[PDB]
DNA sequence: GACCACGGCCAC
DNA sequence: AAACGTGGCCGTGGTC
């Protein structure tokens, strides 16, 4: 089809490339090609050939930009059909699916990938004609954001390896104590990591009551929520829960992360996936640095391992009560607007009530648990579940849900308005017009339809918060480059920056103002900021 | 070795 | 587990 032409391609050509593995910071570049003008250009040696491109345009452009940055090359990502497709329909998450849907096949050959990129861009650009709000999201948020994310991925974050190595040995001994006690109490050994074997021990051998079932297979559940209901029914349960806490943290964070330090940077590199969620959030993988522990004492020790370069400090910025502020703007509830114009904190107020203590007496943990309650109730938690979570009667949980919504009466009205337009249109949208298609709003099975409803009216709130965070990153990044600071991590409504010590205070003030003023709403956005040598100390 | 489904659980 | 939502990683179990 396309005519074979010699490398290098003309400027503006679409790129195709093949990696030895999905992670750009770790991949060998196996092949590189470009397409334009009815021609395909295949690079004889892909690494040297990278130097000839001025921009990465095509499928997965950010990934190639990250690998280019790793090699010390300034190759910014530009147009990417994945971003066009993701804005049309966020279920467009993979190149295999986007190709099949919009006019090609995702193969394992760079030249074909280049040609595909060119063809898909033409077609998806056609599909977005007249979709001015989606085009605004593309031009003003997603396309420039991909350059920011590429820099973040290639920079990475420093980890106190030696500290985590020592911690692993300590936690191993504590796990053995717990495992040995569980085996003694069971009367025999078994694989405590096997929920099938544990199910048999707890409910058949020890005759404990089984209060819940698993979704797909209908086994008697051994989840923490079920075990919590049995803490006093048998001493083994407590040991199991402690075993699970420690093995989760050791197997997921303590042991794996030190092995992922990159040999050239000496740092840890995540991937920020831009077309991965139904709501417009980013995701993080390989490793996921958006679920680093924070709750328990051991979790906090793990978070302390994330440190600044010597002579630098971390700056952590996190939006206050962000989805409740977004809800206030979307719904227009005067009571909820007044809450934020008055400086009130709904998480602290729920915590004080939950634990029966003055606001002053609430600590960050109790507040973070009240946060779960406030959003749980908002997005549809049942009184049955709430009464279990809070250890109160069904009747008192029922009453809490009623007063919650009676306090902000326009919220329920906004919920039902959102679902009505989602039924008529087939999608719901954020403040900026990002869409999520929810066909099951018309489902004839109530449980399916009602699950769809909770997904559907969550998306405008969570997605607007994501749009705002993304726009803030796009605005903030060039200001940080000017000041010699780095953007390292995003955790949905939070940024972790790295700044020279002498500039950390100025960077913190600037980043806070950029984030708070990203897009004025009917309520102020407030950002909490901290500075410290480690991630835990920077969020205090 | 790989793949996947599942339960389970960490964070936002 | 349960009528909160959004993700990704773990080990197990089954399979190729
Ligand atoms: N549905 C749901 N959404 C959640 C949950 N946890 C977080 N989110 C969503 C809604 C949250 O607004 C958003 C960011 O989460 P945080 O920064 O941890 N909490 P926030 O910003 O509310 O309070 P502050 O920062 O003052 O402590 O993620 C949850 O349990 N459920
Ligand atoms: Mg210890
Ligand atoms: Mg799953
Ligand atoms: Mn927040
Ligand atoms: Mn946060």
């Amino acid at each position: 089809a396309l005519e074979e032409a010699p490398w290098p391609p003309p400027e503006g050509a679409f790129v195709g490339f093949v990696l030895s593995r999905k992670e750009p910071m770790w991949a060998d570049l196996l092949a590189l090609a470009a397409a334009r003008g009815g021609r395909v250009h295949r690079a004889p040696e892909p690494y040297k050939a990278l130097r000839d491109l001025k921009e990465a345009r095509g499928l997965l452009a950010k990934d190639l930009s990250v690998l280019a940055l790793r090699e010390g090359l300034g190759l910014p990502p530009g147009d990417d059909p994945m971003l066009l497709a993701y804005l049309l329909d966020p279920s467009n998450t993979t190149p295999e699916g986007v190709a099949r849907r919009y006019g090609g096949e995702w193969t394992e050959e760079a030249g074909e990938r280049a040609a595909l990129s060119e063809r898909l861009f033409a077609n998806l650009w056609g599909r977005l004609e007249g979709e001015e709000r989606l085009l605004w999201l593309y031009r003003e948020v997603e396309r420039p954001l991909s350059a920011v994310l590429a820099h973040m991925e290639a920079t990475g974050v420093r980890l106190d390896v030696a500290y985590l190595r020592a911690l692993s040995l300590e936690v191993a001994e504590e796990i053995a104590r717990l495992e040995a006690e569980v085996f003694r109490l069971a009367g025999h050994p078994f694989n405590l990591n096997s929920r099938d074997q544990l199910e048999r021990v707890l409910f058949d051998e020890l005759g404990l009551p089984a209060i819940g079932k698993t979704e797909k297979t209908g086994k008697r559940s051994t989840s923490a929520a079920v075990l919590e209901a049995l803490r006093e029914a048998h001493p083994i349960v407590e040991k199991i829960l402690q075993y699970r806490e420690l093995t989760k943290l050791k197997s997921t964070y303590i042991d794996p992360l030190p092995d992922l330090i990159h040999p050239r940077t000496g740092r840890l590199h995540t991937r920020f996936n831009q077309t991965a969620t139904a709501t417009g959030r980013l995701s993080s993988s390989d490793p996921n640095l958006q679920n680093i522990p924070v709750r328990t004492p051991l979790g906090q020790r793990i978070r302390r391992a994330f440190i600044a370069e010597e002579g630098w400090l971390l700056v952590a910025l996190d939006y206050s009560q962000i989805e409740l502020r977004v809800l206030a703007h979307l719904s227009g509830d005067e009571n909820l607007i007044r809450v934020f114009q008055e400086g009130r904190d709904i998480h602290t107020e729920t915590a004080s009530w939950m634990f029966g203590v003055p606001r002053e007496a609430v600590d960050p943990l109790m507040r973070r648990a009240a946060k779960t309650i406030n959003f749980g109730v908002l997005y549809g938690m049942s009184a049955h579940r709430l009464s279990q979570e809070l250890a109160i009667p069904y009747e008192e949980a029922q009453a809490f849900i009623e007063r919650y919504f009676q306090s902000f009466p326009k919220v329920r009205a906004w919920i039902e308005k959102t679902l009505e337009e989602g039924r008529r249109r087939g999608y719901v949208e954020t403040l900026f017009g990002r869409r999520r298609y929810v066909p099951d709003l018309e489902a004839r099975v109530k449980s399916v339809r009602e699950a769809a409803e909770r997904m559907a009216f969550n998306m405008p709130v969570q997605g607007t918060a994501a749009d705002l965070m993304k726009l803030a990153m796009v605005k903030l990044f060039p200001r940080l480059e000017e000041m010699g600071a780095r953007m390292l991590l995003q955790v949905h409504d939070e940024l972790v920056l790295e700044a020279p010590k002498e500039r950390a205070e100025a960077v913190a003030r600037l980043a806070k103002e950029v984030m708070e003023g990203v897009y004025p709403l009917a309520v102020p956005l407030e950002v909490e900021v901290g500075i410290g040598e480690d991630w835990l100390s920077a969020k205090e």
